[PDB]
């Protein structure tokens, strides 16, 4: 794997460090990234919802996470989180 990984993630692209996709042992990412399907132009496709991966991968970067006031989406990202196994996001995210 290269030091920064280039994703598509349902159309959405985000170019992140590989270190930031392992941060959490046996979650869904580090599954993945740990020793896979690939678009047109050969980027590792994810296929979730690309929005809201910003906030998941926001999570995996920093261990926390900032939503915008009156956010629309907290039960989606919830949800979000269950799917890539992140358990204490989803604790987070538990009011």
């Amino acid at each position: 794997f290269p030091e920064v990984v280039e994703l598509n993630v349902g159309g959405q692209v985000y170019f992140t460090r590989h270190s930031t996709l392992i941060s959490i042992p046996h979650s869904l990412l580090w599954k993945m990234f740990s020793p896979l399907a690939k678009d047109s132009k050969g980027r590792f496709f994810i296929d979730r919802d690309g929005f809201l991966f910003r906030y998941i991968l926001d999570y995996l970067r920093d261990r926390q996470v900032v939503l915008p006031d009156h956010f629309p989406e907290k039960g989606r990202l919830k949800r979000e989180a269950e799917y890539f196994q992140l358990p204490d996001l989803v604790k987070l995210l538990t009011p």
